[PDB]
């Protein structure tokens, strides 16, 4: 039944939050309204999603002084984008996020990726051919600049997104403020058991994006199976009288993995938080474990002579070259 986990700061972070990744500015306000009505108290944002101003307007309607949801009862996460890794750019980036969201502080602020892109006002400084120009700033230097934000009261907790185990330990080796959360892709095809175990041994909680297996990206590999249609998922759905999405989310809830499924659909937004009133047996958890196959959907790609290949795997700080 328990619906949050404790961060090392003492903060309660709800096990289900609303993902705003891919939510267009024109649609995100309705999504936020529906989520708040459905009982969501955790919203996951990022500057690069290009919709924080609209999210700020939506939250201002029902969150804060004298409003239905007091500010302290909402958990808001945002993320520092790849072009803002230079120490001088870190606080201005956070301040811009706070201005757009119309907030005094964030509950959690993440480094969106461990690797940096060329500094400037273009989030994707691309060459004519589509590649992105890189920057050499190390994530340890960016981390030190992030730590200052906690002392100023602007952010309650800091964390990491798309870091691997080696990179997490590297941050830990120099940290004066400890990361509280790792956010990565996670679902039964990419169960992240090794990386989750690693985080638990380091005191970090884990947040899963793409917990429903990115069926919106299925067309990229049309002969691959769809996670939501896996026979074991369908069988669990029938046994428990729950939707396949609820099966995939409950699996993570029971693993104590926070989930941030992205949606603007009112029926799916509602469904996605109704995961605290049924339970899987040890046998069922092991059946879901059988799906693990190291299939990663979320990798930046680029088309080269009619084929999609990884775009960023040559960056010195790329996270996906190690086993975990």
């Amino acid at each position: 039944t328990a619906s949050s986990v404790l961060l090392h700061t003492g903060q309660k972070m709800p096990l289900i939050g609303l993902g705003t990744w891919k939510s267009e500015p024109g649609q995100v306000k309705a999504a936020i309204k529906h989520a708040l009505s459905a009982g969501y108290r955790h919203i996951d944002c990022a500057s690069v999603y290009g919709n924080e101003t609209e999210i700020g307007e939506a939250l201002k309607e029902s969150v804060g002084s004298g409003k239905a949801v007091p500010r302290e009862e909402l958990f808001v996460t945002s993320k520092l984008w790849n072009t803002k890794h230079h120490p001088e750019d870190v606080e201005p980036a956070l301040r811009k996020t706070l201005a757009d969201l119309q907030l005094e502080y964030l509950d959690l602020y993440l480094m969106h990726w461990p690797y940096a892109f060329e500094r400037g006002d273009n989030p994707f400084p691309k060459n004519a051919d589509g590649t992105v120009r890189y920057d050499s700033t190390h994530y340890k230097e960016t981390w030190k600049a992030l730590e200052v934000l906690v002392a100023k009261g602007l952010v309650k907790a800091l964390g990491l997104s798309n870091f691997n185990s080696r990179q997490i330990d590297d941050v830990l080796s120099v940290a004066s403020v400890r990361p509280a959360v790792l956010q990565v892709e996670c679902h039964p095809y990419l169960a992240q058991n090794e990386l989750i175990a690693h985080c638990h041994a380091r005191g970090l909680e884990v947040t899963a994006y793409s917990p429903l297996g990115s069926s919106d990206r299925a067309w990229r590999h049309p002969d691959e199976p769809v996670l939501l249609e896996e026979p074991v998922v369908l069988a669990l759905a029938e046994k428990h009288g729950r939707s396949p999405a609820q099966i995939l989310l409950r699996w993570q809830v029971q693993r104590k993995v926070i989930c941030i499924p992205k949606s603007i659909n009112p029926s799916r937004i509602l469904q996605n938080i109704q995961v605290f009133d049924f339970t899987f047996s040890p046998e069922e958890m092991k059946q879901l474990d059988a799906l693990n196959k190291n299939w990663r959907y979320i990798v930046p790609m680029i088309t080269v002579d009619g084929k999609r290949v990884p775009r960023d795997a040559g960056h010195p700080l790329y996270p996906f070259n190690d086993p975990y």
